[PDB]
């Protein structure tokens, strides 16, 4: 029953062969509480050196793919290839994506179904922009995005969500353990009446957006707060810290 | 002074380790002539093993990048990654790129400046969609995009021109060596009063659309017609062949 705590780390566009190296050896040697699911989201051009060099009991994330396994679509890589470089996981509909690339709401959702039916693990984003916040349609705009991806997901036993304030990225500002839980609390009901209880139970909903290791203690302590997709900590020693938040 | 012929592969969404090790070992063990320039796009997952499989002679692309070395950018690989694994090519605007990934002018132009700040070389793609041609506007369009290009250029003399047909991608239609040459003919021309006559008479112009070893002969004929960005056909044995059109 428990839900397994989750720590995503989502490098985004950073490292190179040495530097990411010399973070997949500290990470590898680093004292981690196995009660904790640890991925890493590597640069597409480093995936299978990342998968090579981590221990093969820390996944490894594609940062985004696309929704067929071959095709006319330069500067794309399939699930089938991510698959083929043996990660197992993929980051779906980051706000980067969403918001920097335009990436549509529809787009993720047929980018979902297709990691998922190709056996993938999917790391679903969603989250608020701060006009949106603002006006006060928070929830109204997470349950949105969350019904695109929930329309295209079967099975849930291989997805986790990651509620991100868009605004809380790579500022200095995180949302606080009661806000926090607020969303995740809200993320769950929709989750409970839109789709099952046991879903909702045995879904992994988790928080990013200015994640660290002075932070984590307070948020994982928070009731429906199941781990964390961490931005710019991940690249750090204190990456580890995050892992150890329960602990 | 003659214009070197210069021929890349853009293998798009395509293959795993097993089947671009395939291609790539009989591309090295191929007859082509030390003439032709060649460049092979791969997949950005599998741009470090191309690198590394393809014999050094033949260059190696990534298919897309960003226009800064890192950051915030969750899915983008930079051509300081690029240049990481031992690649020394980008191909940027190709029509993939712009009609599918909406990636605007604008944007084509920051990465050109970038990429080739960074010392790599870029394959430029331009062209014109179906219904633009309708109206009797090819001309105004790949101007209108060269532009945004040369703004970006300080230095031509790692860069290749690709003029890419839009609706030739794919399809069973490329253009006939007279619609071809009617192009070409005026990308240069634009070159020569915009640019230079040197940036001009050095600069080579690559014909893509639905080239094939059957149809690659009577194109390359033509008098501002320097080689080829080839799709389809670079994952099979006809890029050869295709390598060796004026041979």
């Amino acid at each position: 029953a428990p839900r397994k705590f989750f720590v995503g780390g989502n490098w985004k566009m950073n490292g190179d062969k040495k530097s990411l190296g010399e973070l997949i050896h500290t990470l590898n040697g680093a004292k981690l509480s196995a009660d904790t699911e640890v991925v890493c989201g590597a640069p597409s051009i480093y995936l299978d050196f990342a998968r090579q060099k981590l221990d093969a009991k820390i996944g490894v994330a594609a940062q985004n793919c696309y929704k067929v396994p071959k095709g006319a679509f330069t500067g794309e890589i399939s699930p089938a290839m991510i698959k083929d470089i043996g990660a197992a996981w993929v980051i779906l509909g980051h706000s980067e994506r969403r918001h920097v690339f335009g990436e549509s709401d529809e787009l993720i959702g047929q980018k979902v179904a297709h990691a998922l039916a190709e056996g993938l693990g999917v790391i679903a984003c969603i989250g608020e922009k701060l006009d949106e916040r603002e006006a006060g349609i928070t929830e109204k705009v997470v349950f949105e995005q969350t019904k695109a991806i929930a329309d295209n997901v079967k099975d849930w036993s291989k997805v986790v969500l990651a509620y991100e304030p868009v605004w809380a990225i790579g500022t200095g500002y995180s949302l606080t353990p009661q806000q926090a839980q607020e969303v995740h609390e809200k993320l769950r009901g929709w989750l409970k009446s839109h789709v099952s209880d046991a879903v909702a139970q045995s879904t992994r909903i988790i928080y990013g957006g200015s994640v660290t290791g002075g932070n984590c203690k307070e948020l994982a302590s928070q009731h429906d707060v199941d781990g964390f997709l961490v931005g710019g900590a991940s690249l750090k020693p204190e990456f580890v810290d995050i892992i150890n938040a329960k602990h």
